[PDB]
């Protein structure tokens, strides 16, 4: 019988380490392996314990007998370029965190059930992994899919919003912009990008516009509001904490206050902890380390009229998502 | 200078330099005068010559025999308060420039008038003043306005886009975010913005949600798009060059490339110089000193269907909006 | 049997002194004056902030007061400081945080309302200074009207103090590379007495004058006349960093000053120097109380006479702790 | 005449801005194996810090464009085989930021014609700082370094107070605009860990031998000068921090006079000087190797002062890269 799993983090980086932090902060699961190869133990106690972002580790974390030991738990480490070369049976892993960004393929991530992981979670959209955003459809997730998708930060933070309009107005269609803060795949100064050449382009100098489907896959958490919502992003020069801007059509008419009715009665019930609601004079740094997927803003959107609204909600997409993953395999578990 | 309109400028900030800036640079005016009590000869000078955003001034510049020489022309200086003072009729200035931005109202504008400048050209939106966008309504211009407006830089991203697609296709109702570059009015540090609270918090730091009139004012120079049309936006820490992203409905059908087609052709003829077409990979920074007043992004909109498309476009709000205020004048000058 | 005190200018400073007096408890904050702040608008001011995050407590407007933690506060909207009510709000302290008032003639307008001490949140022209840790069992209770310095002399005295006294400074210059504050501007503006203060502080890289060095010849006498510098404002929002190039009198080797730095870390001035050999960075020392850090991987020696020292301070966090710290020593001398 | 460059970076194209904006050399090869002819035109056209190139750029059947002249591409991923001798490269200079060292950065003429420049330190190449010690490179030398953006913006500055006052000791800090090697977000520099972190973020200390390698470039200084640095979220523009003891008496004024002599004589174009109220932005694409600020230094006496001296990281070097050449 499972009780709290055991899990195994691929890619220690942002995602990796705050899935690690959200990990030992709500105690859902238990780490107890972590491989990434371009980070080794004496440097994962440092990246762990330092963080520009979201602050010092509150805990303690060191390296003793080669294991990387956090609160006094030691944790197993590998060195692996190749997914399907990791052990993670012998460390007693159980799920997978596939948060390298280059495995997000269904045949991809299913390397790690080579070296014993029993099922794998991606920590980002995939080509073919059925998709979970929880408080939307986590309920669907059942013990036959051995390897899932979380989604993106993006589509966590638009899709609960979604489902509160679309539950009690109906979402005629959509379109989403989200202004997003910097990540890890952009560059410091103008350089190279291949596939994405706007990417390449220096990141702290330029607003960036890129695509993004995380509109489009709210379409597969909500099938009611498939080929309904599409959308883009703006890069900015920001460390951390993301907005959705959802401009939609409504099947009912609604006034603004309505709205703000429905959104904040979903954040303190059935969406509690997934979906907020504020009224106050927030800007993007006051939701720095903040666990919501969304926090609706209810003084920053604006309506033309009943019918045609502009949705204003924020997240913290390091910390917001590092949590729905550990939410999410706690909900797998209890589904065993 | 032959035959040009003789300008004087009242405020030396930012929208005052680049207007006179954009005189010497276009040839299209001929600024006599500069009032500004605040800032004395020799720091005007400094001020014209350094540029942070657009770099050093493309010219000479230095103070002579108590004027302001640009380009080897000698510019009045006058230091008054009270703007029914500033002798304009003795420099030569028939047109003044209302720059301060505390000057707004017909009422108090209209004070350049007592010292006997002939019309006033307030550089921002006012409450009452008629508002004009070169390219979209200006040609509603006549010679009994004494005292107009051009708008806000927004505005005039805004507005000649807004014209090609409810031209060609009918904007039945749209929803305008701007990503906003940093001004004058936000503070670097968490700071005190008494009526505007967000605004008071670190820009640096912050994506910053804002209120504005800029797509509702729109319906006021555009007037089939009274009531259709509002927004709002977000202040963003780069320094210069902001996007307006506009999501509407469309009255008749309308593929992207459809669109496309009708905003180049736009573009090429009779809004050529204020609205600008690309397909490029282009970021904010490439449209850095780029005079158009708005610049479709092909490549970064896009469309959910024939009838609500998103569509985005970039202007330099320091640099086309200046140049704007000088193709107004000298549109204002061929009337007389 | 904590002091009372009174803020005048609910700044980036007024507002982290009491966020740091509540903290800490040290000193009760009774009374805030700032006219261009109004109840409402503190309750917001002081519950979220950009740098150090949301406050940890209770804060609300009731009754006309704010209330911290359930303590509630008189609220005064005065331009003139003259003019502000201490004694009746039961303040006996006052901080003088506004940045206008640092003569010892303008911060004495507080004793017209009945406060019986004034500390200066800046340098002063004439008012005493004391920096913690450094000089400030000089202070005595004939002092009315003190200054705690500025940021940067609370950075570099604890660190100058521990070289002199071990290995001696001939001379020093420093520079700081300090984060952006609340008196540069967003983009390209007036600032008429400082023309480069006025350049748009995101996209710049700014030198600037300063004091400070030259001031911790005033809090440290022996240094008087050996020490000066500049600074170099960069776009970070908070955090900033000391650059002190010396030549000491005796000879010592890096490891003898990591040794001695160390030393006084752990022991007088703990919690004022720190001391650190990890791999840190300015981001690192947000919301840290110390008045200085020194960074030992940081710095380096040419020759045992002439080295380069490093150490790290958070201007807002550190700073507003000394201030309480100061206070709460000068009430157990009354 | 006639010059290939290695590498597309922030230096390769710079320095090919730099040559066609100058005209003292032209560029007639190119490699940079991970880019194509199609996104070259674009890196090259639009650039955040500098602007559109003042010119223009195309693809015709192959080669690259600039200004009406072809330029041939290889895209060879090592540089023993790229062909630069049926191309006409004359010169080739190396800006990969690998290969610096003299057996790397030798498989150059293996297929190739004459000398070689690295545009970066090199562990053993000779290295050369226009103004200061490049009258004393001579042919034998094919594998050159032409020293860092740092080095060449203290060089000329010491130079002049060295052969004025005698520097008996000095100490050097860079504030530093963020470079390429840099990342958005805290993330893997393992031989460095200061600088994985997030460079928006941060200032961030880091080590640096541009002040040790004064003493190589002017050898009188050998053992006098050291130096660190601190990366600050600027885009470009950094600024030298020199505080040094002098064997001879000098008033601040009478620095001010030698710098800005040399300046306008035997230095003009590497060495700058202003008194203007400037800050680092108004030396963007500013061309100087080291521009001294006078009003920015501090002098505590005669014999201890503080100077700063302003760089154009990237432009005042790729200008130099080019006058180097130009020298041959
Ligand atoms: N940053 C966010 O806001 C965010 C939010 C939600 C989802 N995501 C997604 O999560 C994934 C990770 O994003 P991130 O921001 O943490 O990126 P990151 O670059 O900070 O982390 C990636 C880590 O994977 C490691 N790695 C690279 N190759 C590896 C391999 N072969 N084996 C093991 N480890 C390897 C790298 O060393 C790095 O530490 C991406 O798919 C991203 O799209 C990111
Ligand atoms: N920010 C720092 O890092 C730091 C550190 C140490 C010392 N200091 C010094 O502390 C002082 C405050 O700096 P700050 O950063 O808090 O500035 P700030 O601008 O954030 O705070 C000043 C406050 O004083 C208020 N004020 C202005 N005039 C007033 C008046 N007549 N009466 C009452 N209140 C008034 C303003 O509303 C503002 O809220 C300055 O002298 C500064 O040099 C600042
Ligand atoms: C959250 C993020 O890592 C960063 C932003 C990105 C878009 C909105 C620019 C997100 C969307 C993804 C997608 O649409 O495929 C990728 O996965 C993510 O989580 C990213
Ligand atoms: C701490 C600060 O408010 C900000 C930086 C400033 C200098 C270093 C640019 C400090 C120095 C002062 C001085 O000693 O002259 C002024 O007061 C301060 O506290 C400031
Ligand atoms: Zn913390
Ligand atoms: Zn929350
Ligand atoms: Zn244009
Ligand atoms: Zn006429
Ligand atoms: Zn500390």
């Amino acid at each position: 019988f499972m009780g709290k799993v055991k899990v195994g983090v691929n890619g220690f980086g942002r995602i990796g380490r705050l899935v690690t932090r959200a990990a030992f902060n709500s105690g859902k699961v238990d780490i107890v392996a972590i491989n990434d190869p371009f980070i080794d133990l004496n440097y994962m106690v440092y990246m762990f314990q330092y963080d520009s972002t979201h602050g010092k580790f509150h805990g303690t974390v060191k390296a003793e007998n080669g294991k990387l030991v956090i609160n006094g738990n030691p944790i197993t480490i590998f060195q692996e370029r190749d997914p399907s070369k990791i052990k993670w049976g012998d460390a007693g892993a159980e799920y997978v965190v596939e948060s390298t960004g280059v495995f997000t393929t269904m045949e991809k991530a299913g390397a790690h059930l080579q070296g014993g992981a029993k099922r794998v979670i991606i920590s980002a959209p995939s080509a073919d992994a059925p998709m979970f955003v929880m408080g939307v459809n986590h309920e669907k997730y059942d013990n036959s899919l051995k390897i899932i998708s979380n989604a993106s930060c993006t589509t966590n933070c638009l899709a609960p919003l979604a489902k509160v309009i679309h539950d009690n107005f109906g979402i005629v269609e959509g379109l989403m912009t989200t202004v997003h803060a910097i990540t890890a795949t952009q560059k410091t100064v103008d350089g190279p990008s291949g596939k994405l050449w706007r990417d390449g382009r220096g990141a702290l100098q330029n607003i960036i516009p890129a695509s993004t489907g995380a509109a489009k896959a709210v379409g597969k958490v909500i099938p009611e509001l498939n080929g309904k919502l599409t959308g883009m992003a703006f890069r900015v020069p920001t460390a951390n904490v993301s907005v959705v801007d959802l401009t939609c059509r409504l099947e009912k008419p609604a006034k603004y206050d309505d709205i703000k009715k429905v959104v904040k009665q979903a954040s303190e019930g059935p969406l509690k902890g997934i979906l907020g609601y504020t009224e106050h004079q927030v800007v993007s740094s006051d939701f720095n380390s903040d666990t919501h997927s969304s926090t609706f803003d209810a003084g920053a959107g604006i309506a033309l009229n009943d019918h045609f609204v502009k949705l204003i909600s924020w997240y913290d997409n390091e910390f917001g998502y590092s949590n729905r993953v550990v939410d999410l395999m706690a909900h797998m578990a209890s589904k065993e």
